Parts: C-alpha cells; structure tokens; sequence
C-alpha cells in the first residue's frame, strides 16, 4: 500500500537520524543526569551538544536560556501563567495584548487569565489573514505586562511581522512572547532579531519525537516556574531530564535549520505545484495571502463541500490532511519527505475527489 | 568493564520489554493522535491498551481518569496548584497538610504557595522515621483543601500510613492527594483503598522512559487545568501526546505489578542481604525503620563519613548510589536487574573502601 502524508502541521515523522541519534539513551545511557556518579555524568555532554544545537538553531546567545520543556503547550501555558504573577498581579499591569490566530495552548490559558480578572484583548484578523504591528501599539497601555503573538499561523501558515512587533515592545518597554512552533525548520529564527523576552517551540513539528519542546528565555528575564522542585533546568523547571528526547530534539534541529534553504527551494516548490495545480478546480480558493507564508502549507477552501467531508474522502485513499478556520477548509503540510511523485498523486485524488462529491450534490 | 547499578530510587533502567514496545511509535506510527486521519486513528488501540495497562496498575476504575502528563512533577505542581484555585482561592480553603519527608516537587511548590498566602504545615518526622495518620487529623482544620502524603519516601524507602490517612481524610471530608512514585512497581497500589482523591507516579522509577508520568484523578473530583488549551485527555491537560512513552509506560507499570511478588521476595531478600551483611562493619546504622519499608531501599550512615565522599570512592569502583539526610547518609536502591553476585561485590567493595577512608583519617 503506499500513502502519502501532508498533514505536518499536525506532527511530523521523526528524522531517522533523530531515532538513530535517541536509542542509546534509551539502551545503556538510562543514568539520571542529577546523579553525581558515572550514569549520570555520562550523559553530560551529549545533552549539552542538544543544548547546544538548540541555542545555536534560534540563535539564542550563551547568556540566554533555553529551557527544557515537555511540549510548546507547557511553554505557552508558563509563560502567560508566570507573566501573570510576576507582572500582572505583583507589578499591577493587568493586561495581555495577543491575536485571535494563537493556538488554543495561548487563548485557551488567556481565557482562565481573564477569568481571575485579567483583562485580554485578542487582535482581529484584517483581510489580508495577518496582523499588522502597529495594530498592537494602539493596544499597548499603562498595563500591558506582555505581547504575544504567534511566528506563524498553523492553520494557514503564513508568517506575522516579528521584527516590527519586537521593536514596538524594545520602544514600549512591553514583555514579549512568540509561540513559534510552525516557525521552526520552515523559516530562519532569530530571537536576536525577534527582540523576544520568551519564545515557544515543540520538537513534533520538525522531526523530533512528540513530548518535548523548549521555551527560550531572554537574559535577566524573569519568569515564575509553572514547575516548582527548582532543582533542574537552573531551577526554573524541575522534573528528571528526559535524556533521549533532549538528544533527539537537539538532532532535530540542527537538521531542520541545515535543511531550511531546501524548505524554501523544493519543498516549496511542491506546495506551490499542489497549490496552482489545484486552483484549477472551479469555485476553489486559497484561504488568505500567499506571499507572506511558511513554505510548506496551503489551505484551500471548496465551495459548496465542508472540508472534513473531503478529509474523509481523502482518508479512504491513504491520503493524509486537516481542516482549518476559512464552512470550513482543508489544510494540506508539506514535510522535507514529500515527493513530487506524491504531489502529483495528490492533485489526481483531490480533484476526482472533489468533482464526485459535487456531483453526487443532486 | 562491569558496572553495579544502585540508584534506582533516582532513575532505572528502561525494561527491553518497554524498549521493543515504543519502538514502532518512533518508526512509522507517527500519527498524532488527535488527527482525524488513518495515521492518527492508527494509534488508538496502541494508546488505550496503556492507558488499560494504568487504571489496571493502580485499580483506578473506569469512572477515573489517569491523566498522563510528562512526570510526576507535573502531576504535583497541578495538584498543589489546582486545589488552590479550586478550593484555596474559591471557598476560603485556605490550608494544606503536608510533611517535610516530601519531595521538593511537593514542598517547593508549597513554598510558593505559602508566598501567595496560603498557610501550609508541614508535618515534623518522629523517632521511626514515619508520620501517623493521627498526627494530620490535629492540624485538618475548617481551612484544610487538601492533605498530601507520599506513599512511600525517595530517601529512606518506608512506606506511610496511607490506608489510615485515607479514612481520615474521608470522614473529615478534606481532598488527599498521594505521590505515590516511590510505591509504583515496589508494593501494591490500591488508589481505592487509599481513598485517595489524587495519585501521582512517574515511569522512570519502574523501568520506563523518563518525560512521562501520570496523575490519577478520581470521579467528579475537579481540577483546574495546568496545560490549558483544553483538547487532549478530556481537556484537563493539553498537548500533543506523547504516544511511543505511554505505550511504554503502559507496559511499564504492566511488568512492574506483574514482578510485584518477586520484588518482595527476592530484591527484598537481597536488600536484606546487602542491609545484614553491610551492618556487619563497626559504627554504621540504618537511617530510621526497617519494618515498614519498600523492599528495594537500604539507607545508611557510617559514623565519621560524610556519605558523599564514600559515593566518589564507590564510583571509582563502578558502583553507583545516593545520598539521603540523616551529617548526610548514603542511599542504595536495588532494582528486578540486580544479581545475588553484585551485591556480594558490594559489601565487598563498600567494607574495603570504608575501612580504607577511615584509617587515612588520622
Ligand atoms: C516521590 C517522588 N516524587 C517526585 C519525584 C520527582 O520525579 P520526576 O518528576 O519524574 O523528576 C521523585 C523522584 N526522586 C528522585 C529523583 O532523583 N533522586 C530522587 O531521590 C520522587 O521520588
Ligand atoms: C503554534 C502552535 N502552538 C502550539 C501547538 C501545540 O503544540 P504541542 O504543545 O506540541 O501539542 C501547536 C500544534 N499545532 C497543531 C497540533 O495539532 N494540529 C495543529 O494544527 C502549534 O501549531
């Protein structure tokens, strides 16, 4: 049987390097790295190599922290959790400024903030799906603790103007954070350039293992752990190393930044071959700009199918997708697997697909 | 080379069976769970045989959840956290009973909480190095959220009052919570017969992967998200799950139940082997109570060493063990992987080494 992925946005599959690259750990390497004894110094410098490959992939500098976490979800909810005490409820400035793009891990916790009192606003998507960065400098008051807007969106993928937004908060004196999961492996980062305080990412979406991801935090920045026991991680996140998914991640990175100019190059190229050559369908449509967009992802709305019924469709012929927010439309992730084979099987499935359905309308 | 592993209270070793078990999940089965699709309906049956394999472990009933979360650290920082929004912030509740014998991911948190104005006692350690059951119910006042007990201590090994605390707890109608790591794979756990609100563990302690854990918690108990974004295990903590280590940690706990007998009568055995042979040295005693303790833990002082030193000269050796408060003592952890040969190596190698560094003394 022969299947083809393209639901990346969704997780990705592990670089074989990146298992390769894990197993010992997972055999013989299984010392506790706390331990003061051989198992646990042992594992010392493979997991500061990770370490190291993870602060050079986003260019974050020695005096900066990059804190392991065990998924984007545990960064996002810390972050906003930590802002909270720190700024919020022990400085008095009781506001947030983020968007209505963010992940549920970022609205969702907004929205418990909110509940205890702290006031969120959430910035409207204009027409253009995107953000503007002045947008949020009529936003910025007296209490704003902190931004937090997304490097990219999940659903359509396109990329939010981080260096603007970085430079309004340097100006403003404002916290910030970007949840840049959809970010790595796909476009150059640099927390330098972002002038970021925090940044998220998890290790699933660019080829490491699901269950780790990190969150980077800037020099002298503060931030109250959301896992207290302070003994790992400088004591800002306690809890035993997980030793094999930090190799991993750190492997995972490296090889996602190593392969950003074939991101752009073919994997690209195959996003936008599935995407022309798919608009060639009557009554379809591209949810929102293609300029300011990650490489690997389209989301195309079909007029008159709601997208899940062309997931389901698509399923019955090893094809794999999402949906998104446009009814709603599907959302095809490329990955640096994909062939352009694959593509050209997709745009046969998708559009016999598409006119079958429509037809058996009447 | 041929080294002896001691730490086992500190991490194990992953059981092949675990390692064979994960393997596919790195491999091919990379579907997200979440994903509508063939890759992520693909894990379920994978997913639920663990989650069967935990409720089993602990004889949660299907009316429980197990919430897997990334350890056990997470489970106590959310339960700590969520009882005090639930029951600290909201009804006044504003008292917790704990003991000083917890881990730091207990106590640490509480620390923290005491900051914010919650008032915590923290329950003094007697002669027998226990707590009675007696000793919460005359601090349990009209302000008490929640009682939390470790079932069995990291350092000493013995087990605690938890089926007494249970009732108490029960009657007085006040929240238990048991961190219970210590316990998993060591004696029975019986969450019913603890009648305990919330249970944490986490699978590195019974040979699986580190990064992961578990918190039960009990039917119509509530508890206030820690990773809000409220979409995996049913909304109460989200993230992308982490699949390759809970199909382990599934058959992790499976095969530590299922060695439950043999870790009472054969590593237990051997623990008293190494524990009557190794008091055999003058000026040496074990730290606390030899009757109500977990079969795999020995902690002892010799008079006129500091433990960490005699742990530098153990390693030397190939040899590996902890320290433990009393000066400091030292901690060896035995596991289903240790053979009646290494631990005779052991009071070898230990009585040599004492004699040796209390002769340089002078
Ligand atoms: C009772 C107990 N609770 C919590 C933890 C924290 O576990 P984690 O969240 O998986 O990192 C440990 C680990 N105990 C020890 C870890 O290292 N040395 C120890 O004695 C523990 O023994
Ligand atoms: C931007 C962004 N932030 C956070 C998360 C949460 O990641 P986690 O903590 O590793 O689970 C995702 C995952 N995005 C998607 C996950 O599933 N479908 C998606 O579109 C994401 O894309």
């Amino acid at each position: 049987v022969q299947r083809i992925y393209l639901d990346n946005n969704a997780t990705t599959r592990i670089d074989p390097k990146v298992k390769e690259i894990m197993d010992p750990f997972l055999r013989d390497h299984y010392g506790n790295p706390s331990s003061l004894h051989q198992f646990g110094t042992e594992t010392h410098p493979a997991i500061a190599e990770a370490l190291d490959k993870l602060y050079k992939g986003i260019n974050a500098r020695d005096i900066d922290d990059v804190i392991i976490t065990s998924c984007a979800t545990e960064s996002n909810n810390w972050v906003l959790k930590g802002v909270y005490f720190d700024e919020c409820l022990k400085k008095g400035k009781n506001h947030i400024v983020t968007t209505v793009a963010e992940h549920p891990a970022v609205r969702s916790t907004c929205n418990f903030l909110e509940s205890l009192g702290v006031e969120v606003t959430y910035l409207p998507i204009n027409e253009h799906g995107s953000i503007t960065a002045e947008q949020v400098r009529e936003a910025i008051t007296e209490k704003t603790a902190l931004v937090s807007v997304m490097w990219a969106n999940n659903e359509t993928g396109l990329i939010f103007p981080i260096e603007e937004i970085g430079a309004i908060c340097k100006e403003k004196g404002v916290l910030f954070h970007t949840d840049a999961v959809q970010a790595i492996g796909k476009i150059p980062v640099d927390v330098l350039k972002a002038n970021a305080d925090f940044l998220s990412f998890s290790a699933h979406k660019f080829h490491g293992p699901k269950g780790i991801g990190g969150l980077y935090i800037r020099s002298g920045v503060g931030l109250t752990p959301l896992f207290h026991g302070g003994e790992h991680m400088n004591g800002r996140r306690s809890g035993t190393l997980n030793v094999p998914y930090i190799v991993g991640m750190g492997e995972a990175m490296k090889l996602a930044v190593e392969h950003l100019d074939y991101e752009k190059e073919v994997v690209g190229k195959l996003r936008d071959k599935l995407e022309e050559a798919l608009l060639k369908i009557p009554d379809v449509m591209v949810v929102g700009d293609r300029i300011h967009r990650v490489p690997n992802t389209t989301l195309v709305s079909v007029r008159g199918i709601e997208g899940e019924a062309m997931l389901w469709d698509l399923n019955r012929s090893n094809i794999a997708a999402s949906t998104g927010s446009a009814h709603t439309a599907i959302r095809l992730s490329l990955s640096r697997f994909n062939t352009e084979a694959e593509i050209d099987k997709t745009i046969e499935v998708f559009s016999q697909a598409a006119v079958r359905l429509r037809n058996i309308s009447s």
